[PDB]
């Protein structure tokens, strides 16, 4: 059917198989397939997720046109995701004017003024992260980073999104997901089954958690009325937000701020343990700005420059999105290249972050790439850990502030050393998520 | 799922059943269901074709806003039809800028200057219609109107669309369709199966005819290059038309000009036979304008006023579209009524044409409603046999000219009387097409 589009347009790419397209090349993950296609075919190439044509671009001027210049007009929505059910009103799922309305309603929620008000409350669970670390560290027992950071990320969420205060590591009925099973694999081969499962109410998000958070929010709403992100959205309610839409955005913010904050913190501490010099220099900067283990503030976090260099370099090596995608809604020609309607434009963030033509020794962990001297030579359309344009990461400021507050309190009291069971070097999962194959385990030693 | 929309909006309508919606009310046809809903619920009502909300409107100002004022912005496309395959490029199927491009490319094709050039060639098969009628009339054998008019309509088509000259009644491999089977009935209950059959290449139009017309056109193109509608589209080729798009429009024009011209001519001659006074007055006007059986011309057809009154009154009683539909693509509020996105706005043409509040004795056949005195009192948004707005019938001029040329030549030589087997009164098919239940049979007598 559509497997002759890139052939007609003169765009190179791997020859697709019937029905499957090029999905069999995903046997080593999205990352390895994007790196091989960038090496084999060059600046632009095309492939097929089954019958769906996917056009990959790597030109920074062409990336700017898709993500920024022609966002509202052509490249407004990501690829259609389903079955989603009521979560269609989710901001990361909504399309066209529905998204542009939800984006404006949730934009003042993620301002620096609202983020600074969260810091003193967020700084409470940094202490919870230390005392729980103190137990597992005081004993000579290696610590799984995904469990200790996953508990902290959930603690920040339940407090910053609903005011719920829980020590999740020691104490809550939020049930998890899975994101790499024969499921989506099949949905890619059979996208015609999406409207099938929608009328069956078969939601990729299991009803019982949505029902829980729906009734949990309505209990909080009518308890505060009359007598966090929830209150910022209650005060917000472009006709005002709906109750079913409000819980849907929470459900996004529950997953976004949880799994992504836990993974990056695990990737950062893996690099700090395998690079003791970077860990020591970061501890010296934290001690210089915050002497006597001073509690970090919103202003002191933005003052640490080497801390920002460590976070940015880690996101370069591990961009958890991997790819940035937009759906071409109208026949357009950008930067001298015609793009038909319906083609999914893709930006290989992982491949561009490790491109030797833009980075010297791209596989190495060198925070000095993001120094105040060298940060000017970084193209913001090649280094996109938070995307770019009107539909970039809306929680970029919150995520960078949440991770740095955790790193400061953790490095103020502990040093992290590799173990025997520590996977060195870290091998990324061959699946569809940017996560370690084996969980990162490290030895935690107290600075006292 | 969606069965609580009209309840939330305060819009009356029949209570829908799960999955089915209100499709079980179609057991007596679209026409009877639209008349009952207009009587029970009033000016506006809503129902569900399965899970699809359909909002019906009858206000002429509100109909003008949907069909004309907000056509390009909101109400641009009809309800999604499939599986269609390559016929997606069909003008009556295309959507948004693809349709607006095809509409502009095919608009000069249907001008009065191009229609007048077709008349002397079209007038050839009016004589074929008489001599073939002369055989079946010279013998005392009643004649089925759908067979004699269906042959004439196909004769005009193959000549005006490809230059092919055939006496189809006596002499062509165009295979037919069916439009009311458990098929669409099921597609309405299960619209999620449309993308299923699309990837299977299961086309509602069977491949072998499309393959025939595709290769037949390419034989005609390269025979005229270098040494009708086809040539008007060849000369036309908004980037120029495609070869696969060109045959697709022909396929539309094959069905549109065939079944619709045969049905209306059968409805007109049924009324003329059951109303001998109208038939005599029409014969007197034709003889006055064209004495001695003068061949009709483009200018003489527009000169006959009582002929236009007969055609317009018949289209009032039998509007073959029955309904006019538009898909609401954006949340809008027109004439003080909010319409959500995705709702199919429907205009019950059959119910409005037989509304006693707009027509005196609506069931009766009275051509005097369209006299030059009374035609001014007719609201063009209540009487819509050809629709209204930018997406109205593009072949309205050709259809009115083709039917009148047939009626003139037929009434110049023959008089039509009812038989014993003639269904009086004519009962419309309880299906989804505006067609007679039993075929119209009449006695044909020569005026000589
Ligand atoms: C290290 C942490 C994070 C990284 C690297 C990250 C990165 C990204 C990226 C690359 C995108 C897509 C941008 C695009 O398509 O142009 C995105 C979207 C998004 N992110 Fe984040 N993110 C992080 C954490 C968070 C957090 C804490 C939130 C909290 C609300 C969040 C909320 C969102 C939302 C709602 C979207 C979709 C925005 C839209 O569709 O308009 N993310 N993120
Ligand atoms: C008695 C004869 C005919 C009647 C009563 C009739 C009526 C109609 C109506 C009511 C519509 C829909 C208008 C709307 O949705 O607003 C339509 C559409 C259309 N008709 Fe006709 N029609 C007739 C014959 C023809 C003929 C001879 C052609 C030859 C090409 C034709 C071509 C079309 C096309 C292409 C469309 C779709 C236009 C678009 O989607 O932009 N029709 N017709
Ligand atoms: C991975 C794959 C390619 C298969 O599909 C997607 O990517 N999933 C999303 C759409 S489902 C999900 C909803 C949800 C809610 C509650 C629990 C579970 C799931 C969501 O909304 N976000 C999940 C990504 C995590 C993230 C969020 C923000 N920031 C950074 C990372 C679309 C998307 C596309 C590009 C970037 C981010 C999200
Ligand atoms: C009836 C139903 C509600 C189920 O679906 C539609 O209505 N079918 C069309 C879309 S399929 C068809 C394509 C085709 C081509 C070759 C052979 C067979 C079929 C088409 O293009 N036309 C067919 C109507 C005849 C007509 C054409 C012009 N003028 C007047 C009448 C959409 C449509 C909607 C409103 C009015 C007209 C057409």
């Amino acid at each position: 059917h559509s497997h002759g589009l890139f052939k007609k347009l003169g765009i190179p790419g791997p020859t697709p198989l019937p029905f499957l397209g090029n999905i069999l090349s995903y046997h080593k993950g999205f990352c390895m397939f994007d790196m091989e296609c960038h090496k084999k075919y060059g600046k632009v190439w095309g492939f097929y997720d089954g019958q769906q044509p996917v056009l990959a671009i790597t030109d920074p001027d062409m990336i700017k046109t898709v993500l920024v210049k022609e966002c509202y007009s052509v490249f407004t929505n990501r690829r259609p995701f389903g079955p989603v059910g009521f979560m269609k009103s989710a901001i990361s799922i909504a399309e066209d004017e529905e998204w542009k309305r939800l984006r404006s309603l949730l934009s003042p929620t993620f301002t620096s003024g609202k983020l600074k008000e969260m810091v003193p409350i967020i700084a409470q669970y940094g202490d919870v992260l230390v005392r729980n670390l103190r137990r597992e560290a005081e004993t000579g027992k290696p610590v799984t980073l995904k469990d200790v950071f996953g508990a902290y990320s959930m603690d920040v969420i339940t407090s910053t999104s609903f005011g719920v205060n829980i020590d999740s590591l020691n104490n809550k009925k939020l049930l998890r997901f899975d994101f790499l099973d024969p499921f989506f694999l099949s949905i890619t081969v059979f996208p015609f089954l999406i409207p099938i499962l929608e009328v069956l109410n078969i939601c990729v998000f299991p009803r019982e958690v949505t029902n829980f958070l729906r009734k949990s929010v309505k209990r909080m709403k009518e308890s505060r009325l009359e007598d966090d992100f929830l209150q910022l959205m209650i005060d917000s309610q472009h006709k005002a937000l709906s109750d079913l839409e409000l819980v849907a955005q929470s459900i996004i913010f529950i997953f976004a701020g949880y799994e992504t904050t836990s993974s990056v913190l695990s990737f950062i501490m893996y690099e700090l343990a395998t690079h003791p010099d970077v860990q020591q220099k970061l501890q010296e900067e934290i001690d210089a700005v915050l002497p006597n283990k001073a509690p970090p503030t919103y202003d002191t976090v933005l003052q640490m420059e080497y801390l920002d260099m460590v976070v940015n370099e880690t996101l370069r090596l591990f961009p958890i999105a991997m790819r940035l995608e937009r759906v071409c809604k109208k026949d357009v020609e950008i930067n001298g290249m015609f793009i038909p309607k319906g083609v999914v434009v893709m930006i290989p963030s992982y491949a561009l972050h490790r491109d030797p033509k833009y980075w010297t020794e791209p596989e190495k962990f060198l925070p000095e790439r993001f120094s105040k001297k060298n940060k000017d030579n970084i193209d913001p359309y090649i280094y996109t850990p938070f995307g770019s344009g009107p539909r970039n990461c809306i929680g970029m400021r919150f995520a960078l502030m949440n991770m740095k507050l955790a790193l400061i309190r953790v490095l103020q009291n502990f040093s992290f050393k590799p173990c025997k069971e520590t996977q060195i070097p870290l091998k990324l999962s061959l699946g569809g998520l940017l996560q370690p194959e084996k969980p990162v385990v490290l030895k935690v030693e107290s600075r006292d």
